[PDB]
């Protein structure tokens, strides 16, 4: 039985009082993690090679995830059964070294550690033919699925509230990788096409985006005993809302009172990313990220995002270090032109099982400080029926209420463990 | 740590549109599985021999099941803790080779693969003395439990709605097996007696069945490098509703609005079964089933069921085959004499880890087609209070509404994995 | 992968009718377990040493618990993710043999088997430095967390119902152990300080206890090839309600209708305990417990508790025994001076994997008998709004209703498995 996973768990306090709090800029899609995570999260994998005959083999893999608030011992929770798939390597003579798989599986996820941001992830139930050797590089094919809460209707109606049927979306993915465009550099290219797949006779709202495209290109260059990736992505319509490769072609959302509202996503998004990890000598290691993301929608409710931060680690011993992280966000509302921003600074003393910034288990003792000044927010007051601006970007003082997080300060501090096995 | 289980997971599409659908005849208790399963289902077992001293040993066993819709990545679910038992072999000198066990355990289940039908299953919490050698065969004894949602009352009342207390049922099982009635053939005989066990002073409805019998006889004959089982079962009253060995002696049910209705089951059932798997040479394998089941109840709401189907596999290679399944159902309403029926045809190309129709992991690519013509259905419109025919078999056009599945067609197709380890 | 746990599961019946019942004296905090447990409970641990370099190592540990009613096969449940921590041994040169850990962890629990009573348990999320060698003994330090459902308010109000905010409590623990005060004897001393940690600006009710102390001293003396522990504990205010080391400094509770009531706990508690297990020769083993616990609160609603019982085992064979348990409780209401009491006698024939009263797996067949005479109870009739005595100790016949369990009898009997691996 193979046992693997990820887990993070801990204890913390807030300067001003009570249990620890975490800071994320309103409008951004990520927070700088170090000493800024507030949950016990864990994935327990148990897989096993069930048959091998020479080169031919069949691997079985599973993954059950748990997320709890870590404010008590006995914490009950509905766990999520995220993967249960089978991969068969070399079973097809004519296309050697390639795998065929089917099942619920996390498929080639591309992410950015310090921000816990995943920029290319189409995982879900699915199937595919992986690593076909095309000579200059390796070609892979896959189809995965997702499905939005409602968004379809049993009959034509002008009433949005009639569109409460779960509406399924399909994604077709093609990638070409490990192409050595230069010395030390590699190039991957991928194309994603997603569409809402409707039941016989159901209909979507008028103006519903229905489908879309995602185009990815990533260059991986080896450097300073580390690496540096530079990405460029472009998405259209149904691919813009999630922006990782999954489609939401229905345009319909829901208030907590189950009333439907309209989150139409026709428009486009452009992402420019560069992140990496380099070692500069024997006593220093450092991770870094820089990004610019622009979601411009037809309905003027997009955003323009900027981030940068660095995590330099200095090693006193092969198992004791002092890690520090500094990050900055700035988000501008497409609808109002106002700007939200913040910056975080964390200082931690860790003990890892490795001489790397990439090595875990790690045990930390830390202190974090953050100052923000947010001038806009999302209007979620009311009901999607009571409110006509439900879900729209509005200024901080709109109609005398307060929107946004304010212009304030805070510091927290505590102890935590983190680990992938 | 011993790791075992079962899991099935995949992706699919329906000809006419949307995610894949599955076909089961209204009134039948099973569907022909190949390319006709719509869930990710999985059982993860982790057991371990905890003590051995010679012949004497103690085994610990557990089983946690998960069922999800496989239409998304993160799918939370309440898992079911189905087994947690301890079996002690040879601990009793005077009755050698026998085991004593206690705990929640799946106990000697008899089922029919292609239809996923279990015809003899009394699993649940329980205890027993297993495999006592009686010379001509092996004798086993057990007591297991079940409990219906409500059906008991704290005081005598004429009001059904007063009978909302969980009512427990007990089962006492005795089997005698591995009797060689002929060359290559074996005979098992079993008797099940179930009864509702009431709390001091509680009462059941008038006319409540209260108890019942299940009688089983199964002959296993070795043939064509395979086998063929022929079963005959007979049940009375409380054993007729579930019809696998568990008792439901209260006769009370519940609408989604929690109103109680009366599903009295006095009557009887007779089942005739023959299924098996045979290899005809080196390039062909085939599974087959034939059944006739008649539930005749005192209230005229029974059914008369017929099924037949075959799954012949032809092997191109020791790991590539083409499997095909053809099945047919026909159910007649006891109350109305009308008949529902359907037939399915599936064609699949698989890759297994074996040269057997019985060997998994398996990875499939398939297409299924089904045509049905149902003339009767169950009336579930309304409320058990609003409706007086709530839950009764009624014709397709009864009071102008539509009951049944209709007279239609459809085809689906996709990819799936399946595996027991 | 290391696999460990605990599990208990089984089947039972009640003399007078229905599924088995269990007996616990109203007002006591425990029941004598043998043949008196009514659930399938289980903890599955999967941990693993992930890195070792000489003396230095990092261990990863997890624990998922399941509790079900064992009255049916398929029993769905929300499981509780109770531990997920990392312990690093010898990572700090200057304080050898000591461990630093962080994460959700069960930390040094002290309990009494036959009554399933835990008398010193501060487990929960947390962190600490363990086993520092102080020469005469070993010194350990830790901080763990808990959090009450509500009890805090966003603004000052006189209305209790305004205090519905989850209010977090912190605990700071210090222990000094393995001090050989005598030949064969050891002494542990510990101090716990708990307090409610409020969010900036929140307030607690007036009179709220807010904090408290727990003082523990335990002497472990080796005897009759077994041991005997003698404990003395003293707690004040917020430490009195749970009385194991966790703080509940808010004083607010909640009716099932979510109305808040006031369970103020200013006061103190004193506990005197002595329990142990001794072998007297080769054919006898016996566990025993004696306790006196007095919770005296400012609001007159405390209790004065007394227990004693013994579990003597006689061994016919190295794997067959006859175990018997006899227990007695007597609880007196501080508010009314009335007394509740009961006594239990169980007789069982077991088969263990060991010649010890402490050895499992065990498989039992038993019969239990209990007679009680309760003269007081807690008033839970009504609503915390409807009722002004909601939650108070009141006599058995108060206002003509019946409170308490009565003056009665009963016997049950069945089969069960129990095991820690």
């Amino acid at each position: 039985v193979d046992f693997h996973g990820y887990a993070r768990s801990g204890i913390g306090w807030t300067g001003s009082g009570g249990e620890q709090q975490c800071f994320q800029t309103t409008g951004a899609q990520s927070k700088y993690r170090l000493g800024n995570e507030c949950e016990t999260y864990a994935e327990l994998k148990l897989g096993q090679e069930v048959w091998k005959e020479g080169d031919k083999s069949f691997y079985f893999d599973t993954n059950v995830a748990y997320s709890v608030a870590q404010q008590n011992d006995w914490e009950a929770t509905d766990p999520a059964f995220r993967e249960a798939n089978v991969q068969g390597k070399n079973l097809i003579e004519w296309l050697p070294g390639s795998t065929i798989w089917a099942g619920k599986r996390f498929y080639q996820r591309h992410d950015v550690h310090m921000i816990d941001f995943y920029y290319w992830d189409i995982s879900g139930p699915g199937a595919g033919l992986e690593n076909i050797d095309v000579g200059f590089g390796k070609l892979s094919l896959a189809a995965t699925r997702s499905s939005e809460a409602g968004g379809s209707s049993s009959f034509a109606s002008n009433n949005i509230y009639d569109y409460t049927n779960e509406t399924a979306n399909d994604v077709f993915d093609v990638r070409l990788a490990q192409m050595e465009i230069n010395p030390g550099g590699t190039l991957e290219l991928g194309v994603d096409y997603g569409r809402a797949n409707l039941r016989d006779n159901y209909r979507l709202v008028d103006g519903a985006s229905k489908d879309g495209w995602l185009f990815t290109a990533e260059h991986t260059q080896s450097v300073l005993k580390g690496f540096n990736k530079f990405v460029v992505q472009y998405a259209t319509d149904s691919m813009t809302s999630q922006g990782k490769g999954l489609s939401q072609g229905s345009g319909v959302a829901f208030d907590n009172e189950k009333f439907a509202y309209n989150i139409n996503n026709n428009g486009h998004m452009l992402r420019i990313l560069d992140h990496g990890a380099i070692s500069m000598g024997d006593n220093w290691d450092m991770m870094y990220v820089g990004m610019y993301q622009d979601i411009n929608w037809d309905n003027d409710n997009g955003t323009k995002w900027w981030t940068v931060g660095i995590r330099p680690m200095y090693k006193w011993t092969p198992i004791m270090s002092t890690v520090m992280e500094i990050g900055y966000d700035n988000v501008e509302s497409q609808r109002t032109g106002d700007k939200n921003n913040q910056y975080k600074i964390t200082l931690a003393q860790q003990w890892q099982a490795g001489d790397s910034i990439w090595s875990r288990p790690a045990i930390r003792v830390f202190a974090t400080y953050a100052k923000w000044d947010e001038k806009w927010g999302y209007d979620y007051t009311g009901n999607a029926d009571n409110n006509a601006n439900f879900g729209k970007a509005v200024p901080a003082d709109f109609n005398g209420g307060s929107f946004g997080r304010g212009d304030s300060d805070e510091w927290t501090f505590g102890a935590q463990m983190e680990i992938w096995w």
